[PDB]
């Protein structure tokens, strides 16, 4: 068995020493890659306020309703049509226009919060029979009055 | 330990050097990728009007029947039949015509309209036990009353 063989000359083979080179800053590559994955998340923990509101709960349609009175120049739109026909067919219609999915940017107080209105690509909730859809309003910094203020305005307008 | 031994050959080493060239070309390339993402997320989102319609609110139907009735050359389209058999057996039928699941453009007032009937090809809704379906209506500009004035007139035909 050539077991010193392959040391001795896998000391001297350019080819090797390359090969080993680019497997190590691959690894470190690879390692940093995984540390700005964590640092990242600790700068959300550490620096970052969030509001996460599920569809089932109802400050969803309250805070998309306020989203939709406070910015009014909002490009991204989607609709909500209410139809009712009563008796002797009377149709009523209105048309409501919410932020659509994706990310919108907003100017509350004096910090910028970034709303996202993601709707989960994947399931169906059997109690609406839509799929999953939440809202999620970041900004920076430490201070969650922020985001009181605007759930509570967000009630008073839709009482 | 050749801790020296590497570093020194590491240096002197063409096939390395190669190495670690193509691996910072690598980098770069998706960096510039992710870049270029973002950059077309930021003018999706600062120079285009965007307006989501699902299947679940009643504006699809009405803006399907009025894009079949504006754009009356779509070479591309679906049908809908109405099937209803009354008392005594009078079978009456009726084909509507929609556009087809796909990309659209229509010219409305002075812009060009991107209109897009997608079928997602994954759940089924629970509802009405199809496929969850939307259209979206996609425009360059910073003005949302083209897409205002297009609902409306959709209602006023639905009507």
């Amino acid at each position: 068995m050539p077991f010193s063989d392959f040391v001795l000359a896998l000391k001297d083979n350019p080819y090797f020493g390359a090969g080993f080179g680019l497997v190590g800053v691959g690894t470190a590559l690879a390692m940093a890659r995984k540390g700005a994955q964590l640092g990242l998340v600790a700068f959300r923990r550490h620096y970052m306020i969030t509001l996460e509101v599920p569809a089932r709960d109802r400050s969803y349609a309250w805070l998309l309703s306020w989203l939709t009175r406070h910015s009014t120049r909002t490009q991204h739109l989607s609709v909500e049509t209410s139809y009712l026909q009563h008796e002797s067919g009377r149709i009523s219609t209105k048309f409501e226009f919410i932020p659509s999915p994706g990310n919108h940017f907003i100017w509350y107080q004096g910090k910028w919060i970034r709303v996202e209105r993601n709707r989960d690509m994947q399931m169906v909730d059997l109690q609406t029979g839509t799929p999953w859809e939440s809202v999620t309003f970041t900004a920076l910094g430490t201070d969650r009055k922020v985001f009181f203020n605007i759930l509570e305005e967000a009630r008073a307008l839709a009482l």
